């Protein structure tokens, strides 16, 4: 089958990612949600700083804006 | 199953709204279009942890391009 | 619904626009646009946080674009 | 609609303020669905005041790069 | 009349000002405009507080027209007071 | 003849991707598409001039408009 | 007497110097390039403002068009004061 990009980013729906906007801040949480745009739908989203036992705020639910992300850490091991 | 009826499911529910700013507002949200612009009933932009209130705008109109992210549920707390 | 139909119930009143680089304007709106574009009376620009006019600019036609948010309600005083 | 009322102020002085602040006033003489200006005697004023700063002539301004436009400048003579 | 564009149509083998978005202004003669305002200028340096200086010569230069703040198509009448 | 033709040379080899943030990123493409959106494995933070990593991301879907420019081969040997 | 984009394809292998938005220069020579102005060098140095001195190689690059300020198209000649 098929590979592009934006399939492997449909893939990973019901798994954990890292998406970094373009201001700078990282926020992880559980995708369910995706489109063409990009635009990602979240369930218990946390932002995070890079360094740091991960969080510093939950968000809960979190409708992304495609136009605002800089990447997606497809799926995010902690080791 | 897509990203802008989850959007449109919040209606009626309080939202946070965060901007390219890192502005973060919260109010409960009315109408929705689907370039994302959003009316907010009773938006208080609020500071991150802080205090909360910084300043009351009432109803507010938001143009979507200069949106971030939208806590759907946002009675996080 | 449709946002921007509470746009054009704001008219003859006295709104709040938040342009990008984070300055405020008060004015009174008196025409809207598709992409947003206003025009206000008696505009005067008012510093972040606060209610008071650094600048008045009177009759301002404002890009759309450029805009964070319209308080469409801004009564509140 | 907002882009006729421009038209008002055709060959009036506006005052324009792009998207880093600096304001700039001058005669406009042509406009469009953008807001691509063209201005007379362009000048830099310095925000609050009528002191120039920079003389630019005649001047095509890019229409997405504007905040607001104030077409009735010269009013602001009282 | 109006259309914006013309004004810099009849620029050429003008010496023209242009202020980009980084808030830098440049000088030269102008020598190619399309619809998107994309530029060519030849003898090109960069442009300050005043007169105008040699600050950077860039030499022939294609300008991506998105990232203008404006055009200023009769420089030479400006720097000629 | 084709700028983007030269980017699918580059799967499975090392290249560098400096966002606008500044921020730049090796890692092996894996995946392009013609908007330059970009996958890469191991795709791990720099900072030029030094040895250690800034973070480690894994395998990432790189947005293709916010890439300034794509080292297509960076041959570091 | 031309169009732009296309006076951009007549300095193909030539030493050109390219600005992006955010302010950093890069000197290459010209390889590939597109109506949407999206290049590829090779020699490619980040040059510190306005000098000649190279800070930073990246070899072989694409760059998107979008991000770009101007292209010094044939740049070479352009090394007078240095070199």
């Amino acid at each position: 089958k098929v590979e592009n990009p934006l399939k492997s980013l449909r893939t990973a729906i019901n798994r954990i990612v890292l998406v970094k906007l373009k201001d700078g801040s990282e926020y992880i949480g559980k995708l369910e949600q995706t489109d063409g745009t990009m635009n990602l739908v979240l369930r218990d989203c946390t932002e995070i700083r890079e360094g740091t036992s991960e969080p510093v705020a939950k968000y809960g639910r979190v409708l992304i804006r495609g136009s605002n992300i800089l990447f997606i850490s497809v799926d995010y091991e902690t080791v």
